[PDB]
């Protein structure tokens, strides 16, 4: 029995055509640098080991000796080398991702596989060098480790190195020099390095849209940002080999639909199903018992919808999209529950179908995708931190079936899956070129291969928008191995360095110059046109969709044999500026593709992207304005309480900092009971000595005298936040520290204090590298960052507390863009260490229980709170509550306190304490019994 391969049934990138020309990798070596692998998978095999570069452990050891490599080992005929460059890591090794990526590149499953179709990667007959690397310490360390892996791969003979991993938003400039040299080393040896773009979409993440005011929303990081690598974005072709389910529709006709299942349904079993809305309430499931629950996506998590269906006795789950032309989403495994994701159209078909019975088939088949040809929502957008164009090209990355741990298979989505496909195509094209262009050096063939793959890639078109997807999302287009293998021409920028044109900043009128290279022995004539486009905007947000402005007229060019010729396309978008600026006030991209054809009526032959920015890109604001300045109290990652726009509670007892992610200043509130306990040397305080807590809060915020559980922003008459500190070491409002939501990466972040008299009296340590807060999720990065180096303790550069007064706490930082001006954000900060002068005696009226103080408080800063606290035992815990003064200045003392259990506890005069605090946090606390004894 000989099984067909998945590629035999579906080959969106036309890899077979290139293989017809360049074979399947026999005799070649390729490397994968990832997080771990199943080195024993059945997919790791060669049809004829006699043709391999390394025919034995001895052949391998010989190569190792030649290069002085004294580690790593031969595994089997397919995996000629394996080394873990991150063994110091205590955590376990994940084998799924690396195995899956490697499978797409070089899997070669035998017919004895349990699968219906054999996994046969792009270069199934090549040997693999598998290198494990993982972050175990810092990122610089990590980069030095994968740098050695790259170098070892090159020396061990790899022709391509796939790196389907990365860290969002990092700048290439910050990588260790040894890492930069390793990329250059591979390039100098003609070894292609392919990187995944990332799955972070744009600033804000896959669940949000970035703001139109802030155009630098790219999140591609490293290693992708390295210019020498070929970075791959992910898209979905218009058809996919998918598992399916069959249903009978009204017409009495059978209808097949794609399904993406987690866990397994009983094949060929007719199941009954019931609609259950968005599966939020039990009511919804009032009929799913013993049937499959059909649930619409939205509102709540997939896991919840699934758990709820299980509760109601459902035997399986069908979740249909709430988006039109969406993508299949891998549903969570909630305690083995069979759960399948289907398109909205298919879900709606099931929803209103007479015979509510469905069957799952065992044989997968190719069916159209609900998305049609479309870039993946998760694919990372460029530009890179220093403004270079990435990604470079796109490849299929949705629900790709490949090898996983323990000799199994599974579908995974990600640019991680797109990359190895391109890596294999690059390897085969390089092999083809060893025959086609034998007189070039390995480096020259590599350069040619990358240019041809990018030029021949087909620019994808957004049908809904009537425009090509932005080059910042798809790079030079979707890879096509057939077009690449057939190509005898390619297109580059005027300097012949890359198949993309970066114009940096532009006015409404600019020129796009392209060089067409002809490697044929005959002159060739082409027609070319340029699309002119920008970002589509919906309200205050970028839609992450293209907006066509116009397309130029087709012009012609004849390129002599074995030569090149430049063409220049004049662009003028002056007529759109008024409307575009109204939408994108700080500037917008003017970009597109210069497309080439043999005839205007024929298909696109080549396309090269160009990108310019109508504005001053390098100087776009790097920091989101302070939350205090927001008119409606909201920010990108923080929604206000419309009912109270000035409410701004602090950290409370939260464990993670998912809330309140915005730019502001932090400080700490230390209640008098804790200040007292610390001054007295009490060691165990929390939940023992007091019921109050030390809380990290935002500077400029204050609680009301009658606690309501909230803090509110207070501002000077001028509108600035009333930030004030009392640097006296009691932990109560002793300092201010910068917290920022960075919209763009930055460098050399430093805080300084001006005395508003012309002098800088203090300067913090510098935070050299700042990464934009591209999401607000524990799985990637939080929406804001607290910079401990900027903490100011109210002391000057000589180490002494500055005199009472108002100062400017200035935070400076510079964008990464070449030549950007330093930017800064300022906050007025008051320093006042004046202790309140308060009554030293009092008298008490037993009749009405009113306490009258001998005098009123005198404070430098306005009074914040003046209260009488009472601490009573509630299950052995000294619990404190407060009393605000009467309008005549006296305080009415209660005779008892109510406990949580609902009981009562008598209060003694010794339970009361007079506490006075000013707006800088200066405070006094005197036992009421002491005031009463305050008489001679
Ligand atoms: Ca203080
Ligand atoms: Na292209």
């Amino acid at each position: 029995t000989s099984k067909a391969t998945i590629r035999d049934l579906n080959d969106p990138s036309q890899v077979k055509t290139l293989q017809e020309k360049a074979s399947k990798g026999a005799g070649t070596v390729v490397a994968v640098i990832d997080a771990g692998f199943d080195k024993n998978h059945e997919a790791w095999r060669l049809t004829d080991k006699t043709k391999a570069r390394y025919q034995s452990k001895e052949d391998l050891e010989k190569a190792k000796k030649e290069h002085g490599i004294t580690y790593g080992e031969w595994v089997n005929d397919k995996v000629a080398y394996y080394h873990d460059y991150s063994k110091d890591g205590k955590t376990a090794v994940d084998q799924e991702h690396g195995t899956h990526v490697s499978g797409i590149l070089s899997g070669n499953a035998p017919s004895e596989t349990k699968e219906p179709y054999r996994l046969e990667g792009a270069m199934p007959e090549a040997q693999l060098l598998l290198m494990r690397v993982e972050i175990v310490n810092g990122l610089a360390d990590y980069a030095r480790n994968y740098a050695q892996a790259i170098r070892d791969a090159v020396n061990l003979g790899a022709k391509v190195i796939n790196m389907s991993f990365g860290n969002a938003a990092l700048a290439y400039a910050n990588l260790p020099d040894e890492t930069k040299k390793a990329f250059d080393y591979a390039k100098s040896k003609g070894v292609s390095i392919v990187t995944s773009a990332g799955n972070d979409s744009s600033f804000g993440g896959k669940t949000r849209l970035p703001l139109a005011d802030h155009p630098d929303y790219g999140v591609v990081g490293t290693p992708a940002a390295a210019d020498s690598t070929l970075t791959v974005a992910s898209y979905s072709p218009d058809k996919q080999l998918t598992e399916t389910a069959t249903v009978k529709t009204d017409d009495h006709q059978a209808k097949e639909m794609p399904v993406l299942s987690t866990n397994r349904f009983e094949p060929n079993k007719a199941y009954d199903y019931a609609y259950a809305n968005r599966g939020m309430k039990e009511d919804d499931f009032k009929d799913v018992k013993g049937k499959i629950a059909l649930i619409e996506r939205g509102d709540i998590d997939f896991k919840d919808k699934i758990a709820n269906a299980k509760k109601a006795g459902a035997v399986g789950v069908l979740i249909y999209d709430n988006q039109d032309k969406g993508f299949p989403i891998e549903l969570p495994n909630v305690d083995q529950m069979p759960a399948a994701f289907i398109s909205r159209k298919d879900g709606l078909l099931l929803k209103d179908n007479s015979k509510k019975t469905i069957t799952f088939n065992a044989t997968p088949k190719v069916l159209p995708t609900a998305s049609d040809t479309k870039l993946s929502r998760f694919s990372s957008w460029g530009l890179t931190a220093d403004g270079n164009i990435k990604p470079d090209i796109a490849a299929p990355g949705q629900d790709i079936l490949s090898s996983v741990a323990n000799n199994k298979y599974a579908k995974l989505s990600g640019t991680s899956m797109s990359a190895p496909l391109v890596a294999g195509i690059m390897g085969l094209l390089q092999k083809q070129y060893e025959t086609q262009y034998p007189d070039m050096t390995p480096s020259e063939r590599l350069d040619l291969a990358k240019k041809v793959l990018m030029s021949s890639a087909t620019a994808l078109y957004d049908e809904d928008e009537k425009a090509y997807f932005s080059p910042r999302q798809q790079g030079a287009g979707a890879v096509d191995a057939k077009k690449a293998s057939a190509a005898t021409m390619y297109v580059t920028d005027k300097d012949n360095t890359s198949s993309k044109v970066h114009l940096n900043n532009v006015s409404d009128k600019f020129e796009v110059t392209v060089t067409v290279h002809n490697k044929s022995d005959k002159p060739q004539e082409l027609y070319y046109q340029a699309t002119v486009q920008t970002d589509k905007v919906d309200g205050k947000h970028f839609a992450l969709a293209p907006k066509a402005l116009y397309e130029t007229s087709w012009q012609k060019i004849t390129i002599p044999a074995n030569s090149s010729k430049q063409v220049t396309v004049p662009i003028d978008a002056s007529r759109f500026s008024k409307d575009l600026l109204a939408q994108m006030k700080n500037g917008y991209f003017l970009e597109g593709f210069v497309r080439f054809k043999q005839d205007p009526k024929k298909e696109e032959l080549m396309s090269i992207p160009y990108i310019g920015f109508r504005g001053d890109f390098g100087n776009l604001s790097a920091l989101e304005k302070p939350i205090y300045d927001s008119k409606d109290g909201s920010s990108y990652y923080h929604e206000a309480n419309s009912d109270a726009k000035d409410q701004l509670d602090g950290d409370g007892l939260q464990f993670y900092a998912l809330k309140n992610n915005f730019t502001a200043l932090t400080t700490e509130s230390n209640p008098w009971t804790i200040i007292k306990a610390v001054k007295e040397g009490v060691e165990n305080i929390e939940d023992i000595e007091s019921s109050e807590i030390t809380e990290t809060i935002f500077a400029g915020t204050f609680a009301k005298q009658d606690d309501d559980s909230h803090y509110y922003i207070h501002r000077h008459a001028n509108g600035k936040p009333y930030a004030a500190i009392s640097p006296n070491g009691d932990g109560n409002r002793d300092y201010v520290q910068f917290q920022g939501t960075f919209l763009r990466n930055a460098k050399n972040l430093v805080a300084e204090v001006l005395d508003k008299e012309g002098n800088v009296v203090w300067t913090s340590e510098v935070t050299e590298q700042v990464v934009k807060n591209y999401n607000n999720d524990l799985a990637s990065t939080l929406g804001s960052t607290r910079f401990e180096k900027t903490r100011w303790d109210g002391k000057d550069k000589d180490g002494k507390v500055v005199v009472n007064g108002t100062y400017t706490y200035r935070v400076r930082y510079t964008p990464i863009s070449s030549g950007a001006k330093e930017q800064h954000t300022d906050f007025d900060v008051i320093v006042d260490n004046t202790t309140p002068e308060v009554a030293t005696s009092a008298t008490f009226s037993t009749e009405d229980r009113r306490l009258t103080l001998a005098s009123k408080p005198k404070t430098s800063q306005p009074i914040y709170r003046e209260r009488i606290a009472y601490t009573y035992m509630d299950e052995d815990l000294p619990t404190t509550e407060y009393i605000s003064p009467n309008e005549d200045g006296t305080f009415t003392l209660p005779e008892e306190a109510e406990t949580m259990e609902g009981g009562t506890v008598p209060l003694k005069m010794s339970d009361f304490t007079y506490v006075v605090e000013d707006m800088a946090g200066n405070i006094t606390y005197t036992p009421v019994t002491k005031l009463l004894e305050g008489h001679s």
